């Protein structure tokens, strides 16, 4: 798997073994602005100030 | 372990099995408002947007 892991576009990584997940944080109220990206095993949880969407194709995050 | 898990004061709970760091996450120009917290076995890295700090004592993030 390859995930972006940077806030910058384009960027990526192969994910290490046992992360088959591509997570992408963002504060809730500006959806448009990755904070944090990269690779997970389970999907981090949210909390009140930060969504986190996971998503197991190819740069999907 | 027990650990911060909101970004309310006070409110903790008891890390699962392998996760025994504390974690707390920043915007790196705002240390002062914790934006995601909870448990974790490797502390997770930091981006350009977010600082992540890690540590091992109860409640210590």
């Amino acid at each position: 798997l390859k995930c972006h892991n940077k806030l910058v576009p384009f960027l990526s990584k192969t994910c290490p073994e046992g992360k088959n997940l591509c997570y992408k944080m963002t504060l809730m109220k500006m959806p448009k602005i990755p904070i944090k990206r990269g690779c997970t095993d389970a999907c981090p949880k949210s909390s009140l100030l930060v969504k986190v969407v996971c998503c197991n194709k190819d740069k999907c995050n």
